[PDB]
């Protein structure tokens, strides 16, 4: 890479020349005031971008040494910050962390001013670092054959492309680990039971809580491990925040004022809930009465419908969430990314289990009751359904995820290249990858005691999917800058609640199926809303109770990097204690040491 | 007092005189070797005990320098220790709390062997300290008159009696305050509306949830403020714990062990609930017979049975989970005290809450139904059974906690018989205060739809139980030692539990008599459970999904004390950082200056 750290992609295009200058002046002269060497190249046809290396080894050192006092004064590290001397850097992941806080945390405490394209400059399109080819191939071609990834190989994701990327991996290794009691039960009561059948209920919910709660104490633990438990307090400010007022340095905003602005999230959700549930449900019975009802070049014009209409809808309201999430103030990155998820969220569990829902609880109970307002319902409409969403659905977002971005896509002339071929690819978000794993439980939690081969499915495409996902990062994407975290976001409560409804779905379903597969035939004057109620009931309360004693059983256990971190923060204490820190009285007259107490003593019991 | 801190009572009753001796010899030897001055004077007719005080000012500022410095070591006090020479005890509560620990931590650590009656002397009855009296009496007729406790008195029952009972005052004081909106509000729809009314049981159930969060925030707040945040890693071990192995020092048990010893729960929990169901559904049915089926010297017959057999079977029950609490080993004090409340928490919900449970679910909807096997039952019942367990069983309550106990009961002179009659008085425990406290609280989150004047018998009974309580202390009971603690127990997760069951209850009774107070009389064949459980189900769920609303609102609010016990946690490691700790090259020697680079650029934008 000859030693190219980062590239800062300064545009020229829409900008006239004297500003443009100034601008491009403006910059190398805060990035030679930080301590970072430039060389500035030819870029695109309209751009120009420039590579940036520390400029001297004592300077990455006094500069990595003052980002290990960081975070150990904010309580992240809890050991001493070793001295400047002999701080190396330890990996790839440490060295470009440092240089991207010198390159992006603004001149208040030491770092360059360049925000990508927000406030001042508005041309730097892009700070990308460059990828480690050989490393990346090696790894790709090393694991592309073992059965499960080692803990060294998680601390290869984590030295390379930082951690946010290898709680990501470390997760799906912990998904795919877990998927196997599931798939041996989901075989063995396919084979021997057919569908919807209570033991595989059971044991699928006591599945779903006993792999929420251990990803819970495996994310602490491994938050401890990788020596960024406490990363909350050490995360990035944002220019786009805007304060109200100034207390010495740091900009405050009432929070109370975010929570009134954040209580527009209500309204934004029933907003995409009954738009997107008007879409859907359209769809759906122009679906049933075309191709039931009334043809084989006429019943393909709801699907047409749907892969033309929801993702505009989906795109007018991420524009609103975005619009939203921009008005509340969200003075870091982590809790801007935290809340634009936990908006988006709504609209994936509406469009991810929408169909299902009124395929399995509208369309199979009722059908007749409502058809002739627009019967002898298709019986295996439901698990068509859920075969399609599992694995037609999975292979075909397999596809669209790795092959179809792959067919789109003197001395210093190879590298100039390949760098002008890598800045081209396409921003790596490991929230989309998060979002297709836990959709991916939503599924399993939800919808499978219909046709149990379904945790099967996932076994399989989670093997595939981790390779595919380090594919994706390694090739068809620029290397994402070393980003910290300690959980993998708002993704374990958005799996607690998908579990969660997945305990009140699967129940009401082998409650309502426990007469065959065509379940309710039709209209609905079999089944007790009586019986319906209270199978919801005790299940879901039942399931409550369970995923408290798994929950006060596993907090009990006390992980080995944890009881390493909690005895390491007595030590630091004392090592600071050893190197710095170096009438009345005639009642107490009548006996002076302790043997003429005892002598009082036996005189009283004698 | 005479400079007196603690009281050892000594017995010498069923032990001969020369394992007496021995014994008061080895005890007055290690009481020298500690750094106490002793003063054995003659105690009851069979008791001689030893009054203990600090021998030294140098001997007691080096022992509570030495108590500082072991809860800043294990993250406590987030602050340096102040040096030993001008380390001055900073109230009444860290001296004694102080000469506790020299009495009681074993030899290990520094401290004497003085564990009361358990392991070698079974002869220490107690460690009493004694009374303040003037500073008592003082206190209770300061506040004796006003309204609300402010917080100099929250610390001064925090400087005496330490902080366990700080608490409970602190919660009870927070607990009689934020009564004043159901009081008022009770009193507004028992003026205005009916009883079952829909708009005070969604307040009310605001309002528990409301209060609830509350006191989470407030507690974790007041835990910053009292310097005892992680008290639980300084808990006071215990020596009935018995050890498998040792591994360096400390005896350490495996967990798992524990949890197989911990699943005796349920067995234990099931018999409790059968018997105590069993014998409370038994003595409701004898009474409904003898009173509405077949007299004025009859009807006292099924109120002597549960006066006479249930302190009974709680007895047993208290010895039953007693002996299976020492079954599990539990190696600190707090533990076990924990494990215990836990377990007689199930008693005390069935034997609080089963009466008015029957009366108001089985006994107002079926009861015709039933009564032809052994009707136009009383629609007053359970109004009735409201009343008094609000109103006369906390009359009677207040009087069996503290006017029939009080009616139970040279120069040296006065002093030797004071202490002799603070040597037979109770020893006081705040987990009985706070059980009736929650209790109290359990009805008002049960059963405030029928009769809503609750919360304003509620409010009544607090504000006089406060003084009450602090009455008792002072007086009938000897000085509790300054116990420390950060929460009020289990009690918060009781407390929401009481409140998550209210939720169900108070909406199953506003559904089931909203045609009346006479409800469903007698035989039910209106009810429509598919009614039933649907607003018990729409009900639970607001219930839920408010609480969360109120959790994740009140999370986002900082307490000062938590804001300033997370910066001086900053400030301590700066000041300790302060006090200590002092071909390819060829790509880059194109551009030497930024002045150059600058030159390159706009002659590649040009
Ligand atoms: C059946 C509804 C489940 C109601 C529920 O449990 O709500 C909260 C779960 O919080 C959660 O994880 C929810 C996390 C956010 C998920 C919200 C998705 C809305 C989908 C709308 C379509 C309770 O929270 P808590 O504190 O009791 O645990
Ligand atoms: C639990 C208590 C449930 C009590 C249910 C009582 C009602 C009941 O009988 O349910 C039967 C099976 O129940 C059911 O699958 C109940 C399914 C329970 C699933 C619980 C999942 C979470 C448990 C997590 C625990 C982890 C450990 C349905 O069959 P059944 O012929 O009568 O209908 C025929 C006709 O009415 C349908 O057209
Ligand atoms: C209706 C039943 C309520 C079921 C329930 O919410 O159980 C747990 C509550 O934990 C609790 O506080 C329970 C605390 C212990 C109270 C148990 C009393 C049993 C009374 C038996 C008579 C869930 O726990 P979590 O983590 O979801 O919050
Ligand atoms: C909520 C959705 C509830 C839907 C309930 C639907 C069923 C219903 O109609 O309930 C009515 C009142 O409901 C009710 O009190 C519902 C009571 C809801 C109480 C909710 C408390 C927790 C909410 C916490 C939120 C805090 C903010 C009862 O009257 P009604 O004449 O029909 O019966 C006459 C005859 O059937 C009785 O013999
Ligand atoms: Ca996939
Ligand atoms: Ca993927
Ligand atoms: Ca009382
Ligand atoms: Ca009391």
């Amino acid at each position: 890479n000859h030693h190219v750290d980062y590239v800062i992609r300064f545009n020229y295009g829409d900008i006239d020349t004297p500003e443009a200058i100034k601008k491009f002046e403006v910059l190398l002269l805060e990035l030679s005031e930080v301590g970072l060497q430039t060389e500035v190249r030819q870029g695109d046809e309209n751009s120009l971008f420039v590579f940036v290396r520390a400029a001297s080894k004592k300077k990455l050192k006094r500069a990595v040494y003052q980002s290990r006092v960081r975070d150990w004064l904010y309580g992240v590290r809890n050991t001493e910050p070793e001295p400047a001397s002999s701080a190396k850097p330890q990996s790839e992941a440490e060295r470009l962390l440092v240089i991207y806080h010198l390159i992006t945390v603004p001149k208040a405490e030491g770092g360059a001013g360049i925000t990508p394209r927000h406030g001042e400059w508005k041309n730097v399109d892009a700070i990308f670092p460059l990828h480690d080819e050989e490393t990346n191939r090696q790894c790709m071609r090393e694991w592309s054959k073992k059965t499960f990834l080692s803990t060294e190989d998680l601390d290869r994701i984590r030295n390379t492309f930082g951690e946010h990327v290898g709680f990501y991996f470390a997760f799906l290794q912990s998904y795919f680990r877990f998927l196997m009691f599931p798939a041996a039960f989901g075989f063995s009561c396919w084979l021997l039971l057919g569908s919807f059948s209570i033991i595989y209920t059971v044991v699928n919910c006591l599945w779903c809580i006993v792999f929420i709660e251990y990803w819970k104490r495996q994310e602490e633990d491994l938050s401890c491990r990788w020596q960024t438990k406490g990363v909350s307090a050490v995360h990035e400010k944002r220019a786009e925040f805007k304060p109200e007022k100034e207390i010495r340095v740091r900009g405050v905003f009432p929070a109370t004022k975010r929570m009134y602005r954040q209580l527009l999230q209500v309204p934004f959700a029933l907003l995409a809930a009954v738009a997107l549930g008007a879409i859907i449900a359209t769809c759906f019975a122009i679906e049933i009465f075309i191709s039931e009802v009334y043809k084989g070049y006429l019943v393909f014009i709801p699907t047409i419908l749907v892969s033309a209409l929801i993702p505009t809808m989906s795109a007018v309201l991420l524009t609103v969430a975005t619009k939203l999430n921009d008005y509340e103030n969200y003075e870091t990155q982590d809790a801007y990314k935290v809340a634009l998820t936990q908006k988006i969220f709504v609209v994936n569990f509406i469009t991810s289990y929408l169909p299902i829902i009124l395929t399995a609880f509208v369309y199979v109970p009722f059908a007749s009751r409502i058809v002739p307002y627009l019967f002898s319902i298709n019986p295996d409409r439901l698990r068509k359904q859920v075969i399609y969403f599992t694995v037609t659905a999975q292979i075909v977002g397999f596809a669209l995820e790795t092959i179809v971005p792959f067919v789109k896509q003197e001395d210093e002339a190879r590298f100039l290249t390949r760098v002008r071929n890598e800045a081209e690819l396409e921003d790596y978000d490991v929230t989309d990858d998060l979002r297709e794993m836990c959709i991916q439980f939503g599924y399993l939690a939800l919808f499978s005691p219909v046709w149990p081969l379904v945790p099967v499915s996932f076994l399989i495409n989670n093997w595939v999917e981790l390779r595919s996902d380090f594919f994706k990062i390694c090739v068809e994407c620029k290397r994402p800058w070393p980003q910290r975290a300690d959980t993998i976001g708002p993704w374990l409560d958005s799996l607690g609640f998908l579990s969660w409804v997945g305990s009140i779905t699967s129940s009401a379903l082998v409650y309502m199926f426990s007469n065959g597969h065509e379940g309710p035939n039709g209209e609905p004057t079999t089944i007790r809303c009586w019986a319906l109620l209270l199978t919801i009931f005790f299940s879901e309360h039942l399931y409550l109770i369970v995923r408290y004693a798994v929950r006060s059983a596993l907090a009990k256990l006390e992980p080995p990097n944890t009881r390493r971190e909690r005895i390491e923060r007595f030590m630091m204490r004392k090592r600071y204690l050893d190197t710095v820190l170096s009438p009345t009285e005639r009642f107490w007259m009548r006996q002076r040491g302790w043997k003429e107490s005892a002598e009082v003593g036996l005189s009283l019991i004698t």
